[PDB]
């Protein structure tokens, strides 16, 4: 499964690398778990609605969530800072 970062989500991730290493580790942990079970597991995975229909969200922290989408061959990260 290829990992795809939107330009904004990669910037989010870089922000964390230069702000909080434990948040980076949690993001990594969530991505690895998602590779295992796409729609369940760590971070209490929940499907998003309305304008974000088609995406999922896992908890990094209360304020920050990993927003993503899973296709037959890829994990797309839409954002990893704030709720979206
Ligand atoms: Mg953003």
């Amino acid at each position: 499964m290829k990992l795809i970062w939107s330009e904004e989500s990669w910037d989010d991730y870089l922000y964390w690398q230069e702000t909080d290493k434990r948040i980076v580790k949690k993001i990594n942990e969530l991505i690895k778990d998602t590779r295992r079970t796409p729609f369940e597991g760590k971070g209490k995975p929940e499907p998003l609605k309305h304008n974000l229909s088609g995406f999922w969200s896992r908890r990094i922290t209360e304020e920050h969530r990993l927003v993503y989408a899973v296709t037959d061959d890829s994990l797309l990260i839409a954002a990893c800072r704030y709720h979206y």
